[PDB]
């Protein structure tokens, strides 16, 4: 493991963690739970990083550009192996690991709220499954659903809310498409529909896309980061394990250049991964304009294979093994850290807290935060939906984390194109903010009856898990008592809003 950026595989809680979540205060019992999770680990999106590096390898073999015969053979074996794994799985598809991530999250979701769901099975409580409508998010949800149902012995299968707009009529029939809360970052919805002009959802997505496309600070900071000399040095360092100085020198002065075509040249034809059927897996045929024209390009492509390889752990087996981690050992691990920063920086600036003086990058998550609260109200107010399980994307989680002020997402970069986001000046990391299957879950409990002092019902209370670790809400929020991670619903409605005001003494039970 190491420096996987937002390709970090989900770290499931150990038995100690899962058995030690805090108990709600005396008199409070479960009434609702909800979640939003990023899809699980996926393979390569297309025949691209693996394609281009194989074209480079073929040229190195022809021109004597590998450091040794053993090194040549090992590099080609690694590339062939990851390509073969993707051809078999289908490019872009959920990996075995990605399925297991969601299966486990689903199992433990039932287990943590066994009392809630056993009551629901008896009382007619219903479960709502939602996705953005994107196939990998829905398929992640399907695995969560399988795990949840196995853990509960099928006793909640008859308790699923029928969607009014299902993801599909087959395996995804239980999933309601909700791209306003799970794909708020784009006008174009995954199902081929688009948000309607004049609606809040449209403006949120459109204003955001226009903002990031044209913002001078983001553009300048990204140029500064793209020109980073130490990343260029790390690129050379990484590649010199494999290729000769003479070969890499020709790359650095433009004598070598590879395109994603049949022969690696611009005049080559459209290519397809070996063994793939273009009609069944269109993503096995890459875009020809994709290219390697510098050491930076080749090294970042190699780094991308290293991080996806971790996500493809289950496919790293038998007749299609690969060992990209061997290029990132010892001093070379520090190169991985540089490449991780380069990737994290782009996400940070475009989708995360980004630079000080704006909130355009993450205010877009407001519809999801609104729904997190609104679905609690629906239940508290007499509704039958006891859980809402949502499945979405890194583009959903990153701004959601920043808007909530979750750990890791509390620091904006300076308002500067030169004094930029770095690992030394910012806590944000893809690996911890938005790993594969990243998720936020809230549990809601209530004390029954009317408070004799108010003649009204007791305020419900809420507790959060982030990647299945129990965490406090943001520091402005006051919990129900000293030493508690439970918070009044009234308090969250105040303290999670943009003013972040606490109700103070009125937050205490
Ligand atoms: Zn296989
Ligand atoms: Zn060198």
């Amino acid at each position: 493991g190491r420096y996987y950026s937002s390709k970090q595989p989900y770290v499931a809680p150990n038995d100690a963690t899962a058995s030690s979540y805090s108990k709600a205060p005396k008199g409070y019992g479960p009434i609702y739970t909800e979640s939003m999770a990023r899809h699980g680990s996926r393979g390569l999106s297309s025949y691209k990083y693996d394609a281009l590096l194989m074209r480079m390898a073929e040229t190195a073999a022809r021109d004597g550009g590998f450091k040794s015969e053993a090194i040549k053979a090992e590099f080609v074996k690694n590339l062939s192996g990851i390509t073969a794994a993707n051809v078999e799985n289908g490019y872009g598809m959920l990996t075995g690991q990605g399925a297991q991530q969601h299966y486990g999250i689903g199992e433990r979701a039932y287990q943590r709220n066994r009392s809630l769901f056993d009551q629901a099975a008896a009382d007619g409580g219903t479960i709502a499954y939602q996705s953005s409508g994107e196939a990998r998010a829905t398929e992640s949800g399907e695995n969560f659903e399988k795990g949840f149902n196995e853990a509960s012995g099928g006793r909640l299968i008859g308790n699923v809310s029928a969607p009014t707009n299902p993801a599909d009529s087959g395996n995804g029939k239980d999933f309601q498409k909700n791209p306003d809360t799970l794909y708020f970052h784009k006008v174009q919805n995954p199902d081929g529909t688009s948000k309607v002009p004049g609606t809040k959802a449209y403006d949120i997505a459109n204003n955001y896309q226009n903002f990031v496309a044209n913002d001078a600070t983001i553009a300048g900071a990204e140029k500064t980061i793209g020109d980073n000399v130490d990343v260029k040095r790390a690129s050379h360092d990484l590649l010199s394990q494999i290729f000769t100085e003479e070969f890499l020198a020709k790359l650095e002065n433009g004598e070598y250049k590879w395109y994603n075509t049949t022969d690696g040249t611009k005049k080559g034809g459209k290519n397809c991964a070996p063994g793939a059927d273009a009609s069944k897996d269109p993503d096995a045929c890459g875009e020809v304009s994709k290219k390697i024209k510098s050491e930076y390009d080749a090294a970042m492509d190699l780094y991308n294979l290293y991080i996806i390889a971790a996500d493809m752990h289950n496919e790293n087996t038998g007749d299609h093994t690969f060992a990209f981690d061997q290029y990132f050992q010892g001093a070379y691990a520090d190169d991985a850290r540089m490449f991780a920063w380069a990737l994290d920086a782009e996400d940070f600036y475009e989708k995360g807290p980004s630079y000080a003086g704006q909130n355009e990058t993450y205010s877009i998550a407001q519809p999801l935060l609104d729904d997190f609260l609104n679905t609690i109200d629906a239940r508290v107010n007499g509704g039958s939906t006891v859980a809402t399980f949502r499945f979405a994307h890194a583009e959903t989680m990153m701004p959601f984390a920043a808007l909530l002020g979750l750990p890791g997402s509390t620091q904006q970069a300076p308002a500067s194109t030169t004094d930029v986001y770095t690992y030394g000046n910012n806590e944000w990391r893809g690996e911890s903010v938005t790993p594969m299957a990243a998720n936020v879950q809230w549990d809601v409990y209530a004390r029954k009856g009317e408070d004799p002092a108010t003649g009204q019902r007791y305020t419900p209370i809420v507790r959060m898990l982030y990647n299945e670790n129990e965490v406090p809400f943001r520091s402005e929020c006051t919990p129900v008592a000293d030493g508690s991670t439970w918070y009044k619903l009234t308090e969250l409605k105040s303290c999670l809003a943009a003013d972040h005001k606490t109700l103070g003494q009125d937050a205490r039970i």
